[PDB]
């Protein structure tokens, strides 16, 4: 009941990083609380056990050894059902608050140029990384571009960051308004001089508000899945761009630029993938998709009408040009203040938008006009930007460039949907309804075709004019959801949506195929096709299929100089490993821009998960700066991961960091790419990509009892029996492991602390090119230190493996793994410590993360909570899977067998929480 | 049950040399005829409610009266409700009439004849196994026969239009599509060609057809035809026809305008 | 439920001198207030909804939340939601009364007293102290609690003020008309001798048929007015160029009278 956990956490990093350091004082101050507030609530003995299994795990990692974790677990699993999910809810918190701490210290962290080294390197960390206007003094003054040069640049950027669910974790509103009162509190208490009376109450409050977030605990609908995913806009999107465009005006006139960013550019644009991504996902229906497509109109009328209603509160002028004048005077609450009379009837249409999007969502129909509300872009800016040049022609252009300019800026940027909604669906789901309709009429099986009659037959219905689909056609439930599925989209206003993706994408017949379906389902402003390419020979032939597409001269017609294209960085791992994924991934960007620029179309790649880009945090600055030379040219898509959507965006402060960070990025690679590899690098990439390949599907793929540990060693079949991911977590029954989804193959290997899919290739992939020729040692390090790719793809791996941990790893091991295939894992561990010492003496480290103390000390202080639900998972597991392994039940501290379920659910939840992002 | 007589109407069906009568015309005059029919309804069964005041009923109304002003009126409980499913399908159709859409469900509504017929035939079963056979024949006798006689819609609108009206639409398919000119070719040449098309599994109007005014008033017509109720109609009655072929044309135009 | 620090208002209830202000000012002002306060609980209460989550409660509002039966896991969520439902109502007739003079929407459904908008939230309090939750009660629970303590449920109390003479010119045109005298020549002594017989009195004073001047139906309607409204709208009544006990129990006589 006494001590205080702070003892515990300077083992763990003695020494400040920052002279500002705060973060060992935070994370005590939160967590004595939280005990504290345990242990009123549930007595001494439990708070006291709690904070035994912290001191535990803590101990552990700075001495690595494993028999302090069995007498961890031997205590965890003796508790009865109740204290189990109260010490592993408590652990959650804990670690939770944790994370909260880390935010602060973040968000308040003085930039200190002294650690700046100069070059690209720089730009890795938050730490030592480039503010927007840095890089614009940067390209004027270093790279030679002029002012109006970088301003029509950023005049044609766009940045489109895509929303996807979180995997295990749902962020309700009312929870991200905890967290950040728990942050107010905080960084309140730590301020200057601050009286002895405000800091009583402020940390009375803060007690308080750790309290209430501990006080508070099916599947969500993927409606409900969509409106939380839609929280963090509310909370800091929504009035953040606005901010950051401010800057980039700011930025501007301080490289000479005399005027603002015109509001009319879409710097940052924000799309979805919930209610809209079907791969694999039949609770995904089409009416899943008109609901969330309507939920977002509803919430952007509202998010308008409360901006519109302050406005007007502003805006009591009475000076207005002739134009405002008479439409004032034509809308007769006084008249005497035309701008008010202007707005409430905005806000007027805008209740009409809103009422008329709650009736079809409900009933499907609506009696509110379309002409009494807002049906599009233009007619909801026709009297914003009457009353904006209004304010301009009497001399009022200040009072316009404040809450008018913020207004017109967020109407550009999240138009009357909040977000653009992406479609997803699977290539071979196309082809079943093409091959239904080619039977039905009776011209054969469009399956059993080749590519190219594939493409021969829909290129004659392409261009025929003579319609194709039978409203007759016989269909199977999964043909009836794709055609339902393009049905709604031809009903739905065209600006509610972006692209439609196609997973699994092979050759142009399957881009081609959507087209047809497309036309023949009566979208009438057809989707643009993105194919999604995830496996390395997909890559490898994509610019093939990209110029075949290209050649064609209706497809040409239809694309009018633009193509989206999207690449996967775990899908493509889990093909081939991480190290050939990464190298094909290059090389076909810059093959596919080499077609692209042959054919005169503007190629935008987008982001799957997984990838150096997404990051959290600084890492992205580099990883976007590091993408092969004019594969962006101002234009890119990013998916912004559930796991680090938090960080990323949870506070104002950070939320400002990522917008800069990408705008930044995007900018400069633009006019200042990377150096291109010179030809040493290549071949070497090259050679170790066969290499790590080979030794990555010798594990995976060619050794017959891999799945059989898999099982074991991972919590995998847990995780699909209980839909934790709600999706299911493979295609067919069976299968290899080629059938599992790469969602489920990281979260997996993850859990444990081992991250196989991130790692296994390089070992064998370094060790071969040092064996086979002195030289390549230091051709490595030079890559290292001078290839913005090979370093930011090796710093991916470096953060993996700060996160991971052999121990718990052989933990899993001894208790889940049949002795037959024991010697198997403890290989695989063998893999692991050579490809991370491998790892260490490229870049020339002696420890994990040298180079990112900051990153280094916020990764380490969170294992005390994630070892501890480590710990309770593996032994919760073989609870779970074995009737025989008995268990001493301890008396009490105040589906599955009682409690088994939640334990586990807890500690997947949690250690999620604490990995965030891997592979 | 016996419709002994039926009564229809050519009025906003009729368009034979008669540019006036457009396919927004068709729809009013459909929907007018609901209204007029709900209205005459609503007062007949009015008078019936304020007639049949027994409390004797057989098991099956006295339960259906039990869910759903008095309750030892059972007759005019069950009456009550029709009569409000009245007004509501009357209210369906103004709005449907004025707006072109309407948020009043068609649950709450009556959208057969069977559903409006079931309430009524409960009350005379209740009747009769009460002994009040006597009693069902007089006033709910005759309301039934007018049921029957009259449906939802007191009328069913036959449609008209002139055969070489229907030669043009589908001269403007053939030669869009490139496989030369319906006009031209013999009779028999048509049949054998629409035959292949009504056998066929595979769609033929293609949705971007230029089309003249005329051309657009035809496919609008059978457009019509197809969003509303099938019990609106009757036949669709080709002026001047002289061939098979003017019948199997009508044919494909209904099937590929989605009748 | 101390009350450290209360508010009043003389804006539409000074008339001291100010013809403008009349008893419909008065009633506006009053119907104003209410509509004012009953949007500012409105607020904090949403604001405490979103904050209140828990799911651990008492019986004595487990049983009430489930009778008003949007989860109902929250049962906090669903006891000041109801709330809120009855502060609308209390807004709206109010509303209504102000615009129409006259309200559909009944004094059931909303607050009428601060008795019964205290009712379920002092059920919150309880509950949330019954659980061992009493700190996360005396967060913005208790500042809610603290501000109906303080504001009630019109923000304001209403003074009223009016100066001597023209009560005293109401009372000497009630004396006449009955043929009792002059009020207004009668010393101190004798008004106050008057007064208290017809206060210790039991039968009525003031005709319905008493011929009245502008100034004196304004007087007269002002009381009218106060006879119809809430009594917690109200403080007191002041007299402006008060000289002798006359003065105060003239008035007592006239709110009688008036129907107060």
């Amino acid at each position: 009941k006494h001590h205080s956990i702070d003892a515990q956490l300077r083992q763990l990093v003695p020494g400040k990083v920052s002279e500002d350091d705060k973060l060992i004082e935070y994370d005590a101050l939160l967590v004595d609380r939280f005990l504290n507030i345990l242990q009123d609530l549930h007595g001494p003995s439990l708070r006291e056990f709690v904070q035994e299994c912290y001191e535990v795990s803590a101990d552990y990692e700075g001495k690595g050894d494993t028999t302090k974790l069995g007498e961890l677990g031997a205590k965890l699993t003796g508790l009865a059902p109740a204290d189990a999910i109260l010490v592993a809810s408590s652990i959650l918190h804990m670690l939770n608050l944790a994370n909260l701490a880390e935010e602060v210290q973040i968000a308040h962290r003085r930039r200190n140029s002294k650690l700046k080294k100069g070059g690209f390197a720089d730009e890795g960390s938050a730490t030592t990384e480039s503010d927007i206007e840095e890089t614009l003094k940067r390209l004027v003054s270093e790279v030679g571009k002029s002012p109006e040069e970088v301003f029509e640049a950023l005049k044609n950027q766009t940045v489109d960051l895509v929303f996807t669910a979180h995997p295990t974790q749902s962020a309700r509103r009312s929870l991200l308004q905890k967290n950040a009162r728990i942050r107010n509190c905080l960084t309140q208490l730590n301020a200057k001089d601050i009286t002895d009376d405000d800091k009583q109450e402020l940390d009375e409050a803060l007690q308080r508000e750790i309290q209430a977030a501990f006080r508070t605990d099916a599947q969500p609908t993927p409606q409900d899945e969509m409106r939380y995913g839609m929280s963090y806009i509310h909370e800091t999107v929504w009035k953040g761009v606005p901010k950051f465009l401010r800057r980039v005006d700011t930025a501007l006139k301080n490289i000479g630029i005399n005027e603002r960013l015109p509001y009319n550019v879409s710097l940052i644009r924000f799309s979805s993938w919930m209610g809209g991504d079907r791969d694999g996902n039949p609770r995904v229906t089409p009416e899943v998709t008109r609901d969330v497509c309507l939920l977002a109109r509803m919430m952007a009328a509202n998010l308008y009408i409360d901006q519109i209603e302050e406005l007007m509160f502003e805006l009591s002028m009475w000076r207005c040009n002739d134009e405002l004048r008479v439409r004032a005077e034509e809308l007769h609450i006084p008249p005497n203040e035309p701008y008010r009379v202007i707005l409430g009837h905005v806000r007027d249409k805008l209740y009409n938008t809103r009422e008329r999007a709650r009736h079809l969502l409900a009933s499907g129909v609506s009696e509110i006009s379309a002409e009494s509300s807002f049906t599009s872009i233009e007619e909801f800016l026709e009297p914003l930007e009457l009353c904006y040049k209004s304010l301009c022609d009497c001399g009022d252009k200040a009072i316009a460039d404040g809450s008018l300019l913020d207004l017109l800026r967020q109407v550009f940027t999240f138009g009357l949907s909040l977000v653009k909604l992406d479609i997803r669906q699977e290539s071979e789901r196309h082809t079943d309804v093409i091959d239904a309709i080619t039977t039905h009429l009776g011209i054969g099986s469009y399956r059993e075709w080749s590519e190219d009659k594939r493409q021969e037959w829909l290129l004659s219905e392409l261009r025929g004019k003579r319609p194709l689909l039978p409203p007759d056609l016989p269909q199977t439930e999964e043909i009836a959801d794709v055609i339902g599925a393009f049905h709604v989209l031809a009903e739905l206003p065209p600006d509610s949506f972006g692209p439609y993706i196609i997973s699994m994408a092979t050759a142009p017949s399957d881009v081609l195929a959507v087209e047809l379906l497309q036309r023949e389902c009566g979208v009438r402003q057809p989707l643009p096709v993105v194919p999604l390419f995830e496996r390395l020979a997909d890559l490898q032939s994509a610019p093939a299929s990209v110029e075949r597409l290209f050649s064609v001269d209706w497809y040409m017609d239809r694309i009018k100089g633009k193509q989206q294209v999207m690449v996967g960085y775990s899908d493509s791992g889990k093909d081939a490993g991480r190290l050939s994924a990464a190298w094909q991934l290059y090389r076909a960007q810059e093959e596919m821009a080499q077609v692209a620029k042959r054919y005169g179309v503007k190629l935008t790649l987008f982001h799957g998960r997984g990838g150096t880009v997404g990051r959290g945090g600084g890492p992205t600055h580099l990883a976007i700066l590091s993408q092969p030379p004019d594969t962006i040219n101002g234009s890119i898509r990013v998916t912004v991961q559930g796991e680090v959507i938090e960080f990323c965006f949870g506070e104002e402060h950070l939320c400002f960091q990522t917008l800069q960070r990408f705008t930044a990025a995007t900018l400069e690679h633009g006019m200042h790419p990377p150096v291109s590899p010179k030809p040493e690098w290549r071949k070497l990439m090259d050679e170790m990509a066969v290499v790590a390949t080979e030794e990555y599907r010798s594990v995976v793929v060619k050794e017959a009892r891999f799945v059989e540990y898999f099982r074991s060693a991972t919590p995998e079949t847990e995780y699909g029996r209980m839909n934790i991911g709600s999706r299911p977590a493979k295609r067919r029954p069976g299968g290899g492991i080629t059938t599992l989804r790469a969602i489920p193959w990281i979260f997996s290997w993850t859990q444990t602390r081992f991250h196989l899919p991130v790692w296994l290739g390089v070992g064998a992939a370094f060790k071969f090119a040092i064996d086979k020729d002195v030289r390549n040692f230091q051709v490595l390090k030079e890559m290292y230190n001078e290839w913005p790719f090979f370093r930011v793809t090796l710093d991916l791996l470096e953060m993996v493996f700060a996160k991971g941990d052999p121990g718990i790893a052989g933990l899993y091991d001894e208790l889940l793994v049949a002795e037959e295939l024991k010697p198997f894992g403890k290989q695989l561990r063998d893999k692991y410590v050579e490809t991370q010492q491998l790892l260490l003496q490229i870049a020339g480290h002696k420890d994990i993360l040298e180079g990112d103390p900051f990153l280094k000390q916020g990764l380490v202080l969170r294992n005390p909570y994630i070892t501890t639900l480590n710990v309770f998972q593996a032994y919760t597991l073989k609870r779970i899977r074995d009737p025989n392994f008995k268990v001493t039940p301890q008396p009490p501290l105040s589906e599955y067998p009682p409690g088994l379920e939640d334990t586990l659910i807890l500690t997947m939840k949690g250690i999620a929480a604490g990995m965030q992002n891997t592979g």
